[PDB]
């Protein structure tokens, strides 16, 4: 069937990297279909020394679904190359279990970044940056025609000089397992990710960073979402929030998918606010 | 919600949180004056996590509409559900010692150990009365799909229960249940024709049995030790099983090759099973 064909061409240069050159390390931990790894890359893409790396892997019990989607990660970041999407620098297909290695964010998700910070110290201004180069990296997605499907705080990492990194591509398609309340409302109700889907998820995020990692919806089942949505409830202005960011958010939020903002637009808006703040 | 197991939510009462199964998290809990018994049951709860997603919902509500049609002494037992006024949740039988592999593993550390005293004798007998439940469910046209040591829970008396319905299927209509996307069963329990052309009927259930089969031997063993999951395709195309485990019977595993021949009608059925492990019991 279709994984079988893949777990075999994947098995059978640009990408592959001698197992030999790779020095796993401590536990990370564990994403949408894997486990996660830090690690130290002899020689990796022509680079002298050790590079520190972050390895993905299956654990033993995986599923067709969560090998699909390894696979799927790595055919996708093959084809990407931007500052604020998570680089690949190769995959062992040759020696053991099957390892996807990427760029190391050292300081994790932007979900606990921001769990652990206070408003390190971080201000408005920091919390618009961030927004801005996941914008960015979206507009970047969006015009090579790839709709994420999973954008939440929980899947954009931070790197060094605090930059974003888009990350957990498992989900990716080249144009459900997403958790009802990132979700768009056609997502749940017709099962369409386009994206402006991504914009919705996108909206739910803005949420997530400008409360500091908050919990989206507290205390509403996700069951009961559904029908919230269609009502055209949403999300109060947070505590910490403008006017301006706010409409923002509740514009990611629209009904119609086509009066949603694109990316475009949203990076507009916050280049907007930063200088004029 | 249905009038035949919708309970009131205000009597039903949540503890701890006994784990996370297949979609969701299984909490303990105690219910107040259920199906007419005076008092206070104490029960098992399912309910969807925060970050659920629609898939999640679905493995729950597939959970509940399978159990609601089933009765069985081997299948756990559906008391209820809370479906209006919060969360969803679903009321099952409590099964005091946990999952088999749990309680298997146990035996390995937990006195007086496998001979909590465990012969071949109380093996053949679990493994009997899990594929007597089996046998019922192919009846009523289902197919678990996720059969594992895992997904059976060990109740008072020690008795069997097939458990974590949230991955059967109906096969009324056609006697297979088939998908386009990929499964979410783990790799190294399925069939091989599930495996690479996501057919599943009640004789890929068959292999999953014997893969629970090698599981209930090595007390709690975990299948293809050493082996990443990706390589089981080709690992099992060109002919390749599990070895006999050290406490097996040569009839024992006979059985369970006979549940992983490539051709799914040349492997028993579940009728078959419970008579070989009957003949298994009988003669020691
Ligand atoms: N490229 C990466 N660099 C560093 N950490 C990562 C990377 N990808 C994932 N993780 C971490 O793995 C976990 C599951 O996704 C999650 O927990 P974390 O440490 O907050 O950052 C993530
Ligand atoms: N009806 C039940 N009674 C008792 N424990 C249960 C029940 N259903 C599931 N579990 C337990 O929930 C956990 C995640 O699946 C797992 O840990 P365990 O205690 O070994 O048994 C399972």
């Amino acid at each position: 069937g279709p994984l079988s064909l893949s777990v075999d061409a994947f098995k059978i240069p640009k990408w592959e990297f001698p197992r030999k050159n790779l020095v796993l390390g401590k536990t990370l931990g564990e994403g949408e279909f894997g486990k996660v790894v830090k690690a130290t890359a002899f020689h990796l893409k022509g680079r002298a020394g050790y590079t520190t790396v972050a390895v993905k892997m299956l654990k033993e019990n995986a599923s067709p679904s969560e090998l699909r989607d390894l696979l799927s990660e790595f055919n996708v970041l093959k084809q990407v190359n931007h500052p604020h999407v998570i680089k690949l620098y190769g995959a062992c297909s040759q020696d053991g279990p099957l390892l996807l290695i990427v760029e190391y964010a050292k300081y994790g998700s932007l979900r606990g970044f921001l769990r652990e910070s206070r408003k390190r110290a971080l201000t408005m201004g920091d919390l618009i940056s961030f927004a801005w180069q996941i914008s960015q990296g979206m507009q970047y997605l969006a015009e090579m025609k790839l709709v994420h499907r999973d954008l939440a705080a929980r899947n954009i990492l931070v790197a060094e000089g605090r930059k974003m990194k888009i990350s957990d591509f498992g989900l990716s398609r080249d144009v459900g397992r997403i958790p009802v309340k990132w979700m768009a409302i056609e997502s749940l109700f017709d099962h369409i990710y386009t994206t402006q889907s991504d914009v919705w998820s996108f909206g739910v995020l803005l949420w997530e960073i400008v409360t500091l990692g908050g919990n989206p919806y507290p205390g509403i089942p996700p069951e009961r979402l559904f029908n919230l949505l269609k009502t055209g409830h949403r999300m109060e202005r947070p505590d910490n929030c403008s006017e301006e960011m706010y409409r923002l958010m509740l514009q990611c939020w629209k009904q119609e998918p086509d009066k949603r903002p694109v990316f475009a637009d949203i990076s507009k808006d916050l280049e907007k606010m930063m200088v004029k703040r």
